[PDB]
């Protein structure tokens, strides 16, 4: 744990809010170095009893060593509150570049997707799957490369695990709204809605209701607006498939021909 204390740390600007993490820039005294520092209050963390959520955050993310994920360097606690010490990621995240451009070109969708792909495949090589890939967990590094954030939702495979209640359903695959045994393939799920959202501006099964949002997601309903190009409304179909075990693999996601046309690499 290297035994931090913020004493050792001096805070600047709130960088973001989470349910439960306060996030801010922060700069370690002695080395100048600028890090991020994700703040929880311990309070509200018994409350809603997401103790476990915390450990696995701080167990699983700590020993991640891969360019698109988010480093997490340790971590310390005084009286009221938890503190993880996060890498700092300069770009902001993909939700708020998403809001700014309302939709991406294929190309920036493709390289998104490709960057995904490859943190994805090194989770899944260690059996952890992350559960929760949304936009607002998606953070953009110096050079513009996507990193995998908030590790809180994460488990090993396969899991029975529940996790939101009353929060977003829009990147949940169909066994895990429904509380099933689920795997990897949830991922690969996530990874259809962000390629449709990307391009579209809006997750596919979006209502203004939880129970329209849920019955949409079952039935797998959803239609491309006719802008979305042949290729990707191909990839898109081939990961939104209800059953998990007819989704492809990360290879075959980094190997299909609308990514390889489109990614920058
Ligand atoms: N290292 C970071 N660099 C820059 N901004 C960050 C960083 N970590 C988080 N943020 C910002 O703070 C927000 C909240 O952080 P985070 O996702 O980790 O919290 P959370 O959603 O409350 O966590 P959890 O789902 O584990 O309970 C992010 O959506 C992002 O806007
Ligand atoms: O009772 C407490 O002090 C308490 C400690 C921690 C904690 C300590 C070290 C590392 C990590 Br990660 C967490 N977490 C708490 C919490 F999440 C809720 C209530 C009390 C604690
Ligand atoms: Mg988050």
């Amino acid at each position: 744990k290297r035994q931090w204390a913020l004493e050792d740390f001096e805070i600047g600007r709130p960088l973001g809010k989470g349910k439960f993490g306060n996030v801010y820039l922060a700069r370690e005294k002695q080395s100048k170095f600028i890090l991020a520092l994700k703040v929880l209050f311990k309070a509200q963390l018994e409350k809603a009893g997401v103790e476990h959520q915390l450990r696995r955050e701080v167990e699983i993310q700590s020993h991640l060593r891969h360019p698109n994920i988010l480093r997490l360097y340790g971590y310390f606690h005084d009286a009221t509150r938890v503190y993880l010490i996060l890498e700092y990621a300069p770009l902001g995240t993909v939700y708020r570049e998403l809001q700014k451009l309302s939709k991406f070109d294929e190309q920036r969708t493709a390289t998104y997707i490709t960057e995904l792909a490859n943190a994805l495949s090194y989770c899944h090589s260690k059996r952890v799957i992350h559960r929760d890939i949304k936009p607002e967990n998606l953070l953009l590094g110096s050079a513009g490369e996507l990193k995998i954030a908030d590790f809180g939702w994460s488990v090993h495979a396969p899991s029975s695990r529940r996790t939101t209640l009353c929060g977003t359903l829009d990147y949940l695959p169909p066994e895990m709204i429904e509380g099933r045994m689920h795997d990897e393939k949830v991922d690969l799920w996530s990874l259809g809605v962000l390629c449709y959202e990307f391009l579209v501006g809006k997750p596919p099964f979006e209502a203004n209701t939880y129970q329209e949002t849920y019955k949409r997601i079952s039935r797998v309903e959803f239609t491309f607006p006719d802008f979305v190009t042949e290729g990707a409304r191909d990839l898109i179909s081939r990961l939104l498939k209800h059953n998990p075990s007819q989704r492809p693999m990360l290879r075959e996601v980094l190997e299909h021909p609308w990514i390889t046309a489109n990614s920058s690499k």
